[PDB]
């Protein structure tokens, strides 16, 4: 157990010896807020929309110092490094990268508190927030059947963003095992298909050719929405949706229509009229709606921010529903004897993992204004497998935030498995 001292010693070393694209960019990041005085350009995604407000965001970080780095968190294309600043304040510098390591987001905000967990109830008591609905739901899982080893409202139908995509990775697996589609199939990016962030697949080019396989991966691994068209596009929504009773979902017509990442943020953000229409119509006339709104985006980034989910524009499932994605997901790899299924599951695990302890762990995330859900499987080397769902929903985004505190519970509720999930 190191002591303050040595976990602080030892983030600044790892940070300052990360020969990773991560490293490299909280090294820059850290040199922004620490330092004297078109390289920030460098440095950032092309269509970096605050380059503006960026010199005054910087000025404003700045002054909030000095600072000194006490923990360090590097997670594939994510990172945060926690600082502290005069007077014991602690700020989370956050990083998300894009697929050559640009830097997609940079936020310095106010720390995200999450003590250490020593029972189910330490885990309600710290989650719980007014005017918040969430829900827990941990399972071991057995040939005959789940073992709960806590619940707070897993029957619930929850909002829970790209989780949704776990649905199309399923709806994937059937039609490759049926021989419709296959991994180093030819999908093409248009005008049409692309989509707003998370993901990096927008930012290619008109015309750009992927497999399916590299498509599917992004999907799962980065997030990425416009993959995730890419992917429902190819197969179809019927498709996507006659699969979803067998891969696990209890009451299909909760995602009728099963909406693509591009609808809802079209629908959600765009013009309101539309959206009223939504509300008043049945599914078919849900159907005819989005037919007419075919087409390349309107809506951008900035527009987010109002919650729409209340709406049903958001995909709703219950705990169960995860837990059966997920352990259906389990079995559709082990049967694909390529590996091609295990490696876009387990490529983000979405923490760091003791890979001593856990043979395999499948993650997902799931966000939308108003919503968080977070996702794990985790198998250790016996074969005893794990599922720990985390759900948040709210009428205001302000009362949710960024993520990183349901994502935090995960991952001391993860460090803290020979108690909460293994005892
Ligand atoms: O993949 C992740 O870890 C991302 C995510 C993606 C949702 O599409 O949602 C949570 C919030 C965040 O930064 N996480
Ligand atoms: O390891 C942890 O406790 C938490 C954390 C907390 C931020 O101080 O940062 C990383 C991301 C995450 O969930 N981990």
């Amino acid at each position: 157990v190191p002591t303050p001292a040595e976990a602080a010693l030892a983030a600044q070393t790892a940070l300052a010896a990360d020969d990773s694209p991560m490293g490299d960019a909280a090294r820059w990041a850290m040199g922004l807020l620490t330092s004297s005085g078109e390289d920030v350009a460098a440095r950032f995604i092309p269509t970096f929309a605050a380059a503006g407000n960026f010199a005054e965001t910087v000025r404003e970080w700045r002054s909030k110092g000095p600072f000194t780095v006490r923990a360090y968190h590097p997670v594939a294309h994510k990172g945060w490094v926690v600082l502290s600043a005069p007077a014991g304040v602690r700020y989370i510098l956050s990083l998300t990268l894009d697929s050559s390591g640009l830097i997609r987001i940079l936020t310095l905000k106010p720390e995200t508190v999450i003590p250490d967990m020593v029972t189910w109830n330490d885990v309600e008591e710290t989650l719980h927030t007014p005017g918040v609905q969430h829900s827990v739901y941990a399972v071991r899982l057995t040939p005959d059947g789940h073992e709960v080893l806590h619940a707070s409202a897993p029957e619930r139908p929850m909002p829970t963003g790209s989780a949704y995509k776990l649905y199309l990775m399923r709806a994937l697996v059937a039609e490759i095992e049926k021989g419709t589609v296959g991994w180093d199939e030819i999908l093409t990016l248009t005008p049409e298909l692309r989509s707003l962030p998370t993901g990096d697949m927008q930012d290619l080019p008109d015309g750009t050719r992927v497999t399916v396989r590299e498509t599917a991966h992004k999907m799962i691994a980065l997030s990425d929405n416009t993959g995730a068209d890419l992917v429902a596009d190819r197969l179809g929504r019927e498709v996507v949706e006659r699969s979803l009773a067998a891969a696990g979902h209890h009451d299909p017509s909760l995602m009728r229509p099963f909406l693509t990442s591009h609808e809802v943020f079209e629908l959600g953000w765009g013009d309101p009229e539309r959206r009223a229409e939504w509300v008043r119509q049945d599914e078919a006339g849900r159907r005819e709606l989005l037919e007419k709104m075919a087409g390349v985006m309107t809506v951008r980034g900035s527009d987010l921010g109002a919650t729409v989910h209340q709406l049903g524009i958001d995909w709703h499932m219950d705990a169960f529903d995860v837990v059966r994605v997920l352990e259906g997901l389990l079995q559709d790899s082990g049967r694909d004897t390529s590996g091609t299924v295990e490696e876009i599951l387990t490529a983000y695990p979405g923490l760091l993992i003791d890979e001593e302890r856990w043979r395999r762990v499948y993650f997902k995330a799931g966000s939308s204004p108003g919503v968080m859900m977070f996702c794990w499987l985790l198998q250790d080397h016996a074969g005893i497998s794990y599922v720990l769902v985390l759900r948040q929903s709210a009428d205001e985004q302000r009362l949710i935030g960024d993520g990183l505190f349901l994502r935090g519970i995960g991952a001391k509720i993860i460090e803290a498995e020979a108690k909460l999930l293994s005892s």
